[PDB]
C-alpha cells in the first residue's frame, strides 16, 4: 500500500434511536439513501425492511441522534452541497425531505453533538480546508453560516467530544500524518491551531473515549497494521507515543467500548475476514486478533444494542448488508454467524478524495 | 442515632435539560413545586428565577429527562396518589398541568429511565411494598397499570441501570438492612426476588455506576459514618464486603462520577458543613473528608454541568437555596463559595415514612 | 472490647531461609525457643521436627533473614535485655548460642532489614519510648549503641521499608491511636518526628507494601472490625482516610501480597475460626470474609513458599502448632485442612505490655 | 537492518551486592575481566577503581548474586568452556580464581537464580541447542552435569523467574522469531517444549516481571523499532499480541521496573544518544522517547540503587565506561549528565554468534 492510501470504509452509518433501536443508512444502486431498523430493541428483533429516501446523493451518509432523540442524516448532493433530513418525531418513521445546508464539499460529512445539545458538521471544503457549520440552538433547524478551520486534508474528518465537552477533530494532512484541532472551551466557537500527531496513516482516523476521559485514536499505518495513540490526560496537553499492533488489516478500523469499560477494535484482516482484538485488562495489552468466518467486502461498522450487545454490519460478496452480534451482554458472550438484511444491494458512495 | 433513622435528605431534585442546562425542583412554603434553571450551559450563567407550578403537593418532587429530552416531574398529591407534569418541548418553558397516575403512595417517588427509553417510577405503596408503573412506549404518555414488587420498605427506593440495561432497585427493609431487587432481562417485566445486602443503614441508599460497569452503593451506617459496597462484576452475582469510611455524617450522601472516571461523595458532616471525599486513584482508597465553609441545612444535591464541572445545591440557614461549583473542568479545580439562588424559601416535603 | 485491648497475637514468627524453606520459631512450656523447618522447598515437604535452643526467654521471638541469607532470632531474656542467635551458615542447622545486645526492653522485639543490608531492631524501652539498635555493617555482628526515638508506646512496633528504602515504624500511642515515625533518608540515622494517623486501634499494627510502592496498614479497630489505611503515594506525605471492613475479628490480622500483586488478610473471626479476605481486583474492594473449618487459639501467622503458595500457622486447641496451605500457585488454588506439626506444645510468650 | 541482525549489546554486566552497592563487570583491552564498585550505597558514593581478574576470556561476563549474597561471575574461556569466579564472602573483595564448569559454548552465558536459591546458567552449545547447568545445592559449588534443552538458537538466551517460581527462557530461533521454553514446576528439572511467540526480532530478547506477576518481553523488531509482548496472566497459557513503539533504536533495549511499579525502557536511539520511555500510568500507554545528551557507543545497562534511583552505564566514544543516574528516588527525579568511571577502556567481548 502507498502512504496516501485510504483503507476501504464502512458501507453504512448506524445510530441508536431515542429508544435505542439500531438503524442503518446506506446508498443503493439507484444512488439514493435507504434505511432499515430494528422494530424493537430486543436480541431477537425483526428488522423493518429497507425504506427509501427519494433523492440522488454523492457521498456516504452520516447520521446522528439529536439531543431531543430525533435522528438526522447528512449527505452530499448532486450539486456538491450539504443536505440533511430528519425524523420529525423521535422513534417515528415520519421524515423530512432533504433540505439544503449549501456549501461546497469534497469529503463525506462527519457529524458530532456538542455538549450543549447542538449538532455540528465537519467536511473538507472546495479549498481542501476543514469547514464547519452548526445548529445555533439545540435540536433546532437554525444553522450557522459556514466557517473555515483551515488546514489541508487528505482523509475524511473524525470528531469526538473530550470528557470536558470540547469537540476535537482528527484528519490526515498533506504529509499523510495525523493532525488534530479542538475547541479550547466547551461548545464555543474558540478553536486551537492545527497540530500534528506525526506518523503516517493509511485510513481515516477513528476516535473513542476511554473510561477515564482520555481520547484514543486508531488508524491503519504505513505498514498496513493497526496503530493507536492516546491522550496522557489529567492536566496534560500531551499524547502518548504511537504503538502498532501486529496483523495486516485491509479496511478502516472500528472501535467500541464494551460493557466492562474496555476497548475493542474490529477490522477486515489480511485474509478478508472480520478480525477482532480487545484489551485484555484495564488499559491493557491487546489480544491477538480473532477471526469470524466469512469473506467481507467493506470495513465493519460497529454498534451497541440497548442491552450493550455488540453488533457488526458489513457488505457481503452478494453486495448486500450482513450482520452478526453477541448473543448475550457478557464480554465473554458467544457470537452469531453472518445473517443477511436483504432487499436491496449497496454501493460504496464515499467521496473519492483524490 | 437509632438504627431506624433516615438521614436528612436533599432539598431539591436536579436534572440536565436536553441542552445540558441545570434545572432544580423544590417545594416552597405554599406547598407547591417551584423550579429554576440556568439560562445557558456556561460557567457564568445567570439563572432564570423561580417559577411556580400551580398545585399543592405532599412529597419531594423527582425529575428525570425523557429519552426525547423533555423533563418530567413526579410528586405525591393531596390525594396521596402519583402525579406528573412535563415539558411539552425539550428546553422550553411550556409545561403540562399536573396529570394523574393514581395509586396510593407512602414514599417519595423515584424515577429511572429504562435502556429502551421508557420512564419507570418506583414508590412505597399503601401496604409498604415496592410498587412500580412505567411508560409502555418510550417518551409517550401511555402508562402501564400499577404492579407490586413486594417487600417491606423503610426508606425511599433508589433505582439505577446496570451496564447491561437491567434496572436494579435498592431500599431499606424491615430489619433496617439494605435490600435489592432487579430486572433479570433488560427493560423487561421479569424481576428477581428481593435479596439482602445485610448491614444496617440509616439513610436512603444512593447508587452509581463505576467506569467498569459495576454498581456501587453508598449509605450512612449504624455508627453514623459513610459506608459502601460494590458489585464484584464480570460474570458474578456477588457483591463485595461493606466498608465504612471514618467521619460522622449528618445527612444523606450524594455520589458523582467525575470527568476522570473517579467517584466522589458529598455529605453534610458532623460540624454541619459540606464535606467531600474522592477516590484518589482508580478504585482507590478514599481521601480524608475535606470541608467547605458554611453551615448547611440539608443534604447536598450534586450535579454536573455541560462541561463536567461539579455543582452542589443545599438549603441554607435562611431557608433558601444556595449553590457552589468547580470553576473549571479539572479534577483539581478550585471551588466557589456558597451563592444564593434567591426569590423563594424551601421546605422539606419529604414523605415522613414512619 | 476496650480501646486499650491488644488482640491475641500469632504464636510463632516465620521466615524463609536463603533457599526459601519455611522455618518457624515459638516458645514451649519450658520457656525456651524451639524451631522447626521444611526439609525442602516443595509442596509435599516433610518438616524436620522440633529443635530446641537452650535458654529461658521472656518474649515472643522475632526472626529475620540477613542480607547474606542467614537467619537471626531476637528475644527478650530473663534479665529483660535483648538477646540474639543466628545460623552460622545460610541454610544450615549450626546456630550460635544466645548472645547479648543488652538494653531494657518492655515489648516484643521487631526486626527489619535496611535497604543497605543492615538489620535493625525496634523495641519499647524502660521509659515506654521507642528504642533501636542496628548492625553497623551489613550481615555482621558489629552492633550500634542503643538510641531512643521517643514517643509513648502501647503496642508492639511494626517496621517496614518504603519502596525508596526508608524504614518506617508504626505503633499505638498513649491515646490508643496509630502513630508512625520514619527514616527521612534511606538507611540513614535521620528520622522524622512522630505523627498521628488518628483512629484508635485494638491490635498491633500490621504493614505491607502494595505493587505500586504504597504502604498499607491494617489493624483491628475500636468496634472490633478490621480497618486499614494507605499512603496516597507519588510525591505526597499524605495518607488516605481509614476504612473499616465488616466482620468482627478476635485476633491480630496478618497481611500477605499474593502472586498476582493483590493483598489478602487473615484473622481469627468472631466464631474463632480462621477468616480470609482478598482484594478482588487491583486496589479493589474486598471480598466478604471466607472461613476455614476449625477453632483456632491464636492469630494466624502467614508466609509464602518458594513457589508463592500461601501457608498459615496457628495454635490449636491441643496447644500445638497447626498449618494449612494452598495446594497450587494460582490465586484460585484449593486449600488443605489443618495438619499438625507435632512434638511440642507452645505458649504465648508475648510481653504483657500493661 | 537485516532480520538476522543482533543489535549492539551492553558493555558491562551489573549487580547489586548483598548490601545493595552496585558493581560492574567488563572486559578490557587485555581480554580480561575487570570490575569496579560503589564503596557505599549512597547517592554521592565514590567508586573503588578498576580491579582486574587475571585470565583471558572470550565472552561478555554475566554476574548474579547468590542466595547467600555472594556475587558470582560466568564467562567463556580461551578453551570455549564455561568458567566462573565468586566472592568468597558477601560484600568483600576476596574472590576465587576462575574455576572450570567445562562444556562447549557458543554464546554469552546467561545466569538466573531459581526460587529455591540455586544458580542456573543457560548457553548456546556446540550444536546450537540451549544447554544448562545448575547448582545442585543453593549457594554451593556443587554443580550438575550439562544437559540439553534442544532448539536452534540465533541470539543469546534471556532467563527470568515467573511469579510462581518457574524459570522461563527466551531466545531467537532459526526463523528469527522469538521462542521460549519454561520449567513446568518451580525449580524442578521438568521443562516444556519450545514454543514460538512469532514475530522477528533483531536483538537479544529482554524480559521483566510486572507488579501483577506477568512477564513482559521487549526486543527490537524487523523495522528497527522497540516491540513488546506480555503474558495475559491469571490461569492462562497465552500471551498478548505484539506491539511496536515508534522510534528507531540502534542497540538492545534495557528494561527496569521503577519504585512506583511502572516499566521503563532504555535504548540507544537513531541519533546514537540514550533514549528513555516509560509507562505513563498502570499497564499504560508509553511516553514518547526522551533523549539524554551525548553520543554513546553501546546499549545501556540499567540498574537500581539501594534507594531505588535508576542508574545507567554505557560505553563512551573514548571507549571508557560512563554513567548517569536519578538524583532522588521520585519517578519525577532530575538526572545527572554522563560522568566517567575512568582507569581502563573496554571492549565488546560478546560472542559473535554467526
Ligand atoms: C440530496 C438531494 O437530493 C435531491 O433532493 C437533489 O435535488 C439535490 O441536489 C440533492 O442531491
Ligand atoms: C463548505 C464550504 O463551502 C463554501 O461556503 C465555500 O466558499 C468553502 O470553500 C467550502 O467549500
Ligand atoms: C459477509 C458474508 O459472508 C458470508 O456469509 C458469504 O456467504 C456472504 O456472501 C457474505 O460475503
Ligand atoms: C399535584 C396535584 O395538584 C393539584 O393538581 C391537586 O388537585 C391534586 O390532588 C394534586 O395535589
Ligand atoms: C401504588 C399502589 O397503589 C394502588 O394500585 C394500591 O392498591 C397499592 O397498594 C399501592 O399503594
Ligand atoms: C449555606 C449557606 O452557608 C452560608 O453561606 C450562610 O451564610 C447561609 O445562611 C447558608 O446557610
Ligand atoms: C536468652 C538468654 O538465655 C540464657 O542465655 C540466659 O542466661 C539469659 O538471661 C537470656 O535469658
Ligand atoms: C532499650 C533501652 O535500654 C537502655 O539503653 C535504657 O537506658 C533505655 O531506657 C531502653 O530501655
Ligand atoms: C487448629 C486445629 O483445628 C482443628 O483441626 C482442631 O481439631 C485442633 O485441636 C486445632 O484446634
Ligand atoms: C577464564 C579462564 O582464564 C584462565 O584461567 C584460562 O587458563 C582459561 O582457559 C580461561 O580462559
Ligand atoms: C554446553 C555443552 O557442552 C558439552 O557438554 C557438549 O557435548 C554440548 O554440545 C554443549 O556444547
Ligand atoms: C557517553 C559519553 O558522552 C559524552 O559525555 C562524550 O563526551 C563521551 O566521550 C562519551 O561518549
Amino acid at each position: 500500500i502507498e502512504n496516501s492510501a485510504i483503507a476501504l470504509s464502512g458501507i453504512v452509518s448506524v445510530a441508536n434511536n431515542a429508544d435505542n433501536r439500531l438503524e442503518v443508512f446506506g446508498v443503493s444502486t439507484d444512488s439514493a439513501v435507504w434505511h432499515n431498523w430494528q422494530t424493537a430493541p430486543l436480541p431477537n428483533s425483526s428488522w423493518a425492511g429497507w425504506n427509501k429516501f427519494n433523492g440522488v446523493v454523492t457521498s456516504k451518509p452520516a447520521v446522528h441522534r439529536n439531543s431531543d432523540g430525533r435522528l438526522e442524516v447528512f449527505v452530499r448532493g448532486t450539486d456538491n452541497a450539504l443536505w440533511h433530513n430528519w425524523q420529525t418525531a423521535a422513534d417515528t418513521n415520519t421524515w423530512s425531505s432533504w433540505q439544503p445546508l449549501y456549501g461546497g464539499i469534497t469529503s463525506n460529512p462527519e457529524v458530532c453533538l456538542n455538549s450543549d445539545g447542538r449538532l455540528e458538521v465537519f467536511v473538507r471544503g472546495s479549498d481542501n480546508a476543514l469547514w464547519h457549520i452548526w445548529q445555533t440552538a439545540a435540536h433546532t433547524n437554525s444553522w450557522s453560516n459556514w466557517k473555515s478551520l483551515g488546514g489541508t486534508l487528505t482523509s475524511n474528518p473524525a470528531a469526538h467530544l473530550n470528557a470536558d465537552g470540547r469537540i476535537e477533530v482528527f484528519a490526515r494532512g498533506a504529509d499523510n500524518a495525523l493532525w488534530h484541532i479542538w475547541q479550547t472551551a466547551a461548545h464555543t466557537d474558540q478553536w486551537s491551531n492545527w497540530q500534528s500527531l506525526k506518523s503516517v496513516i493509511t485510513s481515516d482516523p477513528v476516535v473513542i473515549n476511554n473510561c477515564d476521559g482520555r481520547l484514543e485514536v486508531f488508524a491503519r499505518g504505513a505498514d498496513s497494521t493497526l496503530r493507536h495513540i492516546s491522550q496522557i490526560g489529567s492536566d496534560s496537553v500531551s499524547w502518548s507515543n504511537w504503538q502498532c499492533l501486529d496483523g495486516v488489516i485491509t479496511s478502516a478500523p472500528a472501535a467500541v467500548k464494551n460493557i466492562s469499560g474496555q476497548l475493542e477494535v474490529f477490522a477486515r484482516g489480511a485474509d478478508n475476514t472480520l478480525w477482532r482484538t480487545w484489551q485484555t485488562s484495564h488499559n491493557g495489552p491487546w489480544s491477538n486478533w480473532s477471526s469470524f468466518t466469512g469473506i467481507i467486502a467493506s470495513a465493519p461498522t460497529v454498534a451497541k444494542n440497548s442491552d450493550g450487545r455488540i453488533e457488526v454490519f458489513v457488505l457481503g460478496l452478494d453486495k448486500a448488508l450482513w450482520h452478526l452480534w453477541q448473543t448475550t451482554s457478557s464480554t465473554t458472550s458467544s457470537w452469531t454467524t453472518w445473517a443477511l438484511i436483504g432487499g436491496i444491494t449497496l454501493i460504496d458512495a464515499s467521496v473519492i478524495l483524490e
